[PDB]
């Protein structure tokens, strides 16, 4: 098979099959997300009660987030500031 | 199979499947989700309340996560600041 | 199979299988999220009230997590500062 990601034979759910190839990416990634999952019967081979949580929160003025910013020069300020010329 | 990820006979579910391959890659990779799984029966081969939690919080005015900044020059401040000539 | 990472035969749930190969990755990278598993029955081969917990508090004003910044010249400040020129 050489090179096969995600190879089976058989049953069973597949979920979250993720394969990157970059050259040279010089950029960011972002992978999220929440998976469940669950086998029974399973013959001849009591409810829970619950939840998965991946949120998030906070509050702000000035928010950046996965992102790429490039401010080359004179005067280069992030946030809250004051410049006074003579 | 030489090179193989992920290579399974059967049942059973399978979850998260990721695969990285970078050549010079220079950035930032965030992977993230929380997972659940559960198995039962089985013959032949009690209900718990709970919950996963990733959560966050938090309160600011400047905030920068998994990013890419490149401030090159003079008075390169991030925060705050206060900047008199003459 | 040479190169095989995940393999397995029968059954069982399988959660979070990672993949790295970085060739000069220069980079920040992040695995997180949490994982519950359990396995019962099983014959011929008490409810538990729980919950996993990876959250997080704290305000600021100034924040980076996970990021690359570079700022080379003169007057490089992090944080609050103050600036007189003559």
């Amino acid at each position: 098979a050489t090179k096969a990601v995600c190879v089976l034979k058989g049953d069973g759910p597949v979920q979250g099959i993720i394969n990157f190839e970059q050259k040279e990416s010089n950029g960011p990634v972002k992978v999220w997300g929440s998976i469940k999952g669950l086998t029974e019967g399973l013959h001849g081979f009591v409810g829970d009660l619950g939840n998965v949580t991946a949120d998030k929160d906070g509050v702000a003025d000035v928010s950046i987030e996965d992102s790429v910013i490039s401010l080359s020069g004179d005067h280069c300020i992030i946030g809250r500031t004051l410049v006074v010329h003579e």
